[PDB]
């Protein structure tokens, strides 16, 4: 042991299909992170269940996939007056509702507070090695839409801290609050910068 | 496929006996099949209804190597595209009947729909999972009638002024969504062979 030591210097698929999303998590991760992520599609399931063990579910299944270390992603957007939801279905609700549909969601509450999930989650492929998660959350309230409507659930979503939506956003200002960003930095500092 | 069945012990996934002797009492004496009640561990996956109810039955499948039946519902706001819909059991959890009715405050389109599908196999591979459902049109709304029925409190089907909940056992069955899907069900087999 450690976990993080048994990763050192091997071959972690980040599962995903396209190589851009491996070079945003690249660049993030910065050139301490000690490991090799190999991009790769991965069929998985989605499950219901609370946004953790959903997680966990996944990245079990990946390692029945891949018998190997690998690394999943989930993002969730969380209305408070809904007790988290949509949460993990966000994007049937995207799909169906659009921004604006996302926003009218909740014209019978007064709380239009809600918050930005990102979760990663690790495993080794064993030994009997429990899935580790990687958890970053922003909040924000949930807005008539603003911005370019086509990125996804961004125009109705106003972190805290400013007055433009995550769409409105230059990408540079958002990644200082991104959930992502914020899920990421667990991940790295879960391994240390001092093995590489 | 149905005629294959005649005759054999066909897994019912659920927890309770009870829930067995509802489905008995509907399919009737000449559902010519052996239903057997068993609790098999299934994973809960997201997806448009038949997508679930297929995946869900492969998973029994997989587990039972033999003919399954599973069960899904679903509560469908038309003004949100159908959602809750698989994702009902969520929704009712946080929001209890009258935050479902909450969650159309901003649509004037109340109309629902109460889909029940029921997913069988008969446990061997080259044969596709078979569905069979039912549907009930109403109107969610405040809620009224007892609380301890899940979601029946907001939902009135059409033909009634009556939610669910209020509706006396037999009433409810004349348009359920549940009894609807099990009539496929029977009408798959038919009554010839028992």
């Amino acid at each position: 042991g450690s976990m993080a030591a048994s990763l050192v210097g091997k071959k972690i698929v980040f599962v995903t299909g396209n190589a851009k999303k491996l070079e945003e998590v690249v660049q993030i991760l910065g050139d301490k992170f000690p490991c090799t992520l190999v991009a790769q599609k991965i069929d998985l399931p989605e499950y219901q269940g609370e946004p953790d063990e959903i997680s966990i579910q996944k990245c079990q299944e990946a390692v029945r996939q891949v018998q190997g270390p690998v690394l999943v992603e989930d993002t969730c957007l969380c209305f408070n007056a809904l007790g988290g939801l949509p949460g993990p279905y966000i994007k049937w609700f995207l799909e169906k509702l659009k921004p604006e549909g996302l926003h009218q969601l909740l014209a019978g509450f007064e709380d239009k507070s809600a918050y930005a999930l990102c979760t990663f989650a690790l495993s080794t492929g064993d030994p009997s090695q429990p899935v580790r998660l990687f958890r970053g959350r922003t909040s924000g309230r949930i807005v008539a839409p603003r911005g370019c409507q086509d990125f996804g659930w961004d125009p109705c979503f106003q972190p805290d801290g400013y007055e433009q939506t995550y769409a409105e956003m230059p990408k540079a200002e958002k990644n200082a609050v991104s959930h992502r960003f914020r899920a990421l930095l667990e991940l790295q500092e879960y391994f240390g910068s001092l093995a590489a």
